[PDB]
């Protein structure tokens, strides 16, 4: 058939829970991010097929988050769009779903992505339609519910975390290890300037004043060490592992990439990112969600063709460093090769856009490598999992 | 390319708003039809690659409300799915989006459609993380600002409707003439029997008791007369033409197809119910958002290389009857051929439910009157609209 | 110092939870009854020194709710008022508080009582100044936590009608015959027409024609039989006595009446429904607060230079079949002499009225009946007692 | 009747809004002054016939107020308790309400007051009870419409403020000159140690550390100038005079006396700080609430046989700087003698205590100095006023 082709990418800087960005709803981060790609692209906003982006949490967000992204980067109304939601997951599978749109012809030109806005996540009143003749109510926080709790077992994703850690014998000693070494490599990358390329800015509107432009991860904890963590108690279950500082955060962002087949690409004089490989999903049980990239990665390697020894570079989202090093333990891979710059526990864990987030940083350390093989794979709530290999020519 | 079939198609009966479903979650409407879809089709469920429901309203719904779908309906973890959002449009568009992924080699056997329960939206609160220091908070009412109110012009789906009436001249009389038309071919449908064979039962819990089988479209006004709907007042603008009686109604329920591609049916032995000839989107003005199936099913119907005289059957959703008629004035086929068995006007219109709603209605009167050729359209909060042309042989 | 009569007295019938009066604030109820109070006193508005009403309830009620029945009765705004909660003491306490200020010469004609609307008490949301930054948040219902509540042993008001039952013995026998007696006994008053001229009609606004007089005590149950209530379970704990049957229920309503001194009264010329003999106050445990008017009732009796047995009639508040029951146990007198016309299990409790609303009740069976001598009590929650003695000539 | 004495009187220092009392419920702040009055007094809990506790905001507080004060001060369940509301009234008719049953013969000592946390105040759902069929909902800051607005007039105490500033010609000027006035005063009383006998500590637990003793009017702002109030924006009206400096705040405190006939403190061989001489309410109209102290002190120098020109010492309530010099100019008497130490716009004004509050700061300052005559007078929302003339030998 057709090959696939990734023409720019580009990303928010994470903002920190009630941080900088708390403010601004997550289709305004959308478009900044819609709008940059298209103009890295050097395509024009009329070309595009369609527009397809991940939200989690749309609770009171108003009508189809993603065409009001599109409408607010300056797409026409004519651009059709489409909100979905694979929770984690969903800012990969955008990907996926625009690549087999382009794939059986039913779209030239895709926007893919995510967008999240955690901080500005609402509290809901469950019932509220009926009313509440005696007794007290809940008010229950949609970010948790929505985003954060598994329905199946009625626990945080903390606890899958913990699940994973036992099963696959990750000890609390590791998980900080690995923190620490998450927190240490995106300083180094921050402070040598290797997030400046792929970050756009979003303006915040200041009181009496002219905007100010957010740019930087201001997640990431500088001068981090493994004796800032060692200390800390379980968030989760007391007897746990799973801390604040080896888990991700929550955190808002937006990220997306401009896909169109090979062909369209030379008909229009661009020259690509890289080439869409090949991608795959998977299902695991609910109680383990972490491992989901293990099934979703050797899928999508089998499709490419690929053994996990042939990838250049990796970008394994970090939800929490328990289910990071199980992944990394049962696919055997060279870790010196992800998340080179660092990942979701330094960097944040916006969940409807980390997995565009994690492509959009892939891709731009890829090339700064002349890395030709790499691989973006995520985690996601409920059991399951998302992977996309990408190659360079 | 490879030719996709849709195998099997079901439905819940459409309740009432506070009606026979109002306490029964969306997940659980959709997987009333994932499963009653695969018994039909004679398919397992550990044989399905992906589940993919829309469903709007999704707020304190828990995580990804198509997989909690899928699990209820008895389906492995082993399973992926995804929930999909692009408002009306959504049960309809998961087809398209399962084709697509058939055509691309993604995925072999895909579980789509929909399901909603408006009666269960809750209302939020925004701004409840940060308090509200003084003053006055507002209580947001989900149903309306995530389904029904237009994010650019920041009036009621309702006004648009009045757009659309006042821009193609369909008058208040009109629009009565076609709801009581819409309401007395459901009437003739029910008291015939004509949906026993797509409608599948859900069981409503009672107090102290067996379960009760809600089995019948219960909005539809059976004995509906010009006369009690020309007296009626306007419901959106006081100088308007769109009233209750001539708009659809707030509804839940859910509805789904199997969907695979042509040699995969042949392979397991399966006669189809139809082939998927071709889909598109469109997009137009948010303002007149009712006008959607225009572009989008001229659009289908090219890639078919069908006129609208070709087609034998359609079902074109009827939010409101002022885009209907105006849909049915620019398209200038013949109106004795849509919708049939009455539309949502009578039926109501569950919106993440309703694009599949009609798929499952059209197929199912397609196979009565051996038609050959059909088509399904909706029109689309914020300017959208989707189309699907199916063909039998 | 000074003999304080009582001129007139009203009362509105007592509504259901949910019922006639729901819709009708407490404040409106109140001035119903200071209005018609005054009226049927030959009192004007300008005459008067001052209005107390008891509100229990008081949630989003507006500025000081006695003052808003005031103005809503028509007094002119020189006439100062004062809201009063003392729980279910409260409508009897405002009288109390009327009788010192006369006797102190502090006020010359007072209008006395107290408002309750359960129906329409809210929800209210504590923290909500600060917000809830992440996790779920309680709605509190004020009727419940506010009414009916213990605060020093945070358990309802209901159990500790269980703890009076079991420290007393009073059986669950005893408890439902005293509740068939209760209901037959109001059932037989209210064919008599006993209470046609003690209760002020509200006007109802109906959807259709002319608003509807409100005027029975539509909580009553007609034809009550011991075998409706032998069997049910219990209401407050597993093991308890206390069922939805032998307590009353949650009720909205008002009663005034009309305070000054002996001298006063024939100066105008006025003839008194009787002279308050004697009152007190009385403090007991909270977890027994059910037997709060026995040491008032002793101390009241004991002001009087009275006994017991020298009473012709009784109003002792039904709150709970248990509490009723141990207070007569304790006292000693003819309980056939007590709620002739059946009592709040029968006609209902809405909490910040009911001590009005017994006083009412008890002057207008004195005057009919030509009796010399009544008492009327409450027990009120967090652990007290009212009770206030009258004499007629 | 003999004379009524004041055998004692306390408060806790005033609490800015969100500040050092925030989070402790006024029942507590309540406790803290009646277990302090009785302590100075000499008397015994066990011997106190009553507790009379002003609390405004009560929204959730649970049942009675008032006796959760007394309980917690270590009163035994025997002595009984009530709440009431006479809005910023409530605290001195507190006093007025012990006089008047001591006069009576009904009581024998009485603990009166008023408790007040504003900061705590919460947020109502009105009609939760019902549910939202369709449509926003209102939260509702139950301070502002329980505690600061006009009923009748549908707008905020401010705006009574502007009235009086109109009608008896107020300027914007003379209101920042006087507003200065009370800071500065209460800056040096606040330097010289006034307040430290009448003021007691409230422990405040600080999590890290020991629990901190709040002992200071941390409201008042030293320094203050009319350099920094003369340019402020209008709080309440564009073409308005009250500011935010100029009116006083939002604030958490509480007040108790304690209160008995003259020939009991002698039998039990207590010196009083003083007799009261008289007291009086009145009315206005709400629009003009402000002016409420002028009949009610007129009606209290009436019946206590003074003129204004006797009086040594006073104190007016500064709810809004235009009400408290209309009352000046109105009555005519000696400003150089009011509020000697500061009044509440630069103490605060924590509704439900205020009226009880200036009567402690006004003994203790007539102790200190030797006066003989005193006065204690404030406004109450919805058109109202109180006073209370004391006398010491």
């Amino acid at each position: 058939m057709t090959d696939v082709v990734i023409v720019s990418a580009a990303r928010t800087a994470v903002g920190k829970f009630g941080g900088s960005l708390a403010k601004i709803p997550a289709p305004e981060l959308g478009a900044v991010v819609i709008k940059a790609a298209l103009e890295r692209a050097g395509v024009k906003p009329e070309q595009v097929s369609e527009v397809i982006m991940g939200q989690v949490l749309t609770a009171g967000s108003g009508q189809n988050p993603a065409r009001q992204a599109a409408i607010k980067a300056g797409l026409p109304a004519m651009v059709p769009a489409m909100t979905i939601n694979k929770v984690s997951g969903s800012g990969l599978k955008a990907v996926m779903l625009a690549a087999n749109a382009i794939m059986a012809g039913d779209a030239e030109i895709v926007v893919a992505g995510g967008q999240e806005n955690m901080s500005a996540a609402p509290h809901v009143l469950p019932g509220s339609r009926d009313g509440f003749r005696m007794g007290d109510a809940k008010l229950v926080d949609t970010m948790i519910v929505d985003g954060l709790w598994d329905v199946y077992n009625q626990y945080h994703m903390g606890i899958t975390a913990e699940n994973v850690a036992k099963e696959y014998g990750i000890t609390r000693e590791a998980q900080d290890e690995f923190a620490v070494g998450s927190q240490n490599k995106a300083e180094a990358a921050q402070k040598a300037g290797k997030f400046d390329e792929e970050i756009v800015p979003v303006l915040i509107p200041q009181r009496k004043g002219d905007p100010v432009a957010f740019k930087t991860d201001e997640f990431v904890r500088q001068g981090a060490t493994l004796d800032s963590m060692s200390g800390l108690k379980p968030a989760f279950d007391k007897a746990g592992t799973v801390t604040a500082a080896n888990a991700s955060g929550l955190n808002d962002g937006a990220a997306a990439v401009v896909v169109m087949s090979a062909a369209k690409a030379k008909e229009l004089g661009l020259t690509p990112l890289a080439t869409i490989k090949s991608y795959a999903n998977a299902g695991v049980d609910p109680k383990v969600m972490g491992m989901g990239p293990v099934p979703a990665s050797k899928r999508a390697l089998s499709r490419a063709e690929w053994t996990p020894q042939d990838l250049d570079l990796m970008e394994i989202n970090e939800a929490f460093a328990a289910q990071a090093l199980a992944v990394h333990q049962q696919m055997g891979w060279d870790t010196s090769k992800v998340n080179v710059n660092g990942g979701a526990i330094a960097i944040g864990h916006p969940i409807g856009a980390s997995g565009c987030r994690i492509l959009v940083t892939l891709l731009h350390e890829m090339k700064r490598r002349d890395a030709k093989k790499g691989l973006a794979s995520l985690c996601i709530g409920g059991g399951m999992g998302v992977a996309l290999a990408v190659e360079r020519k």
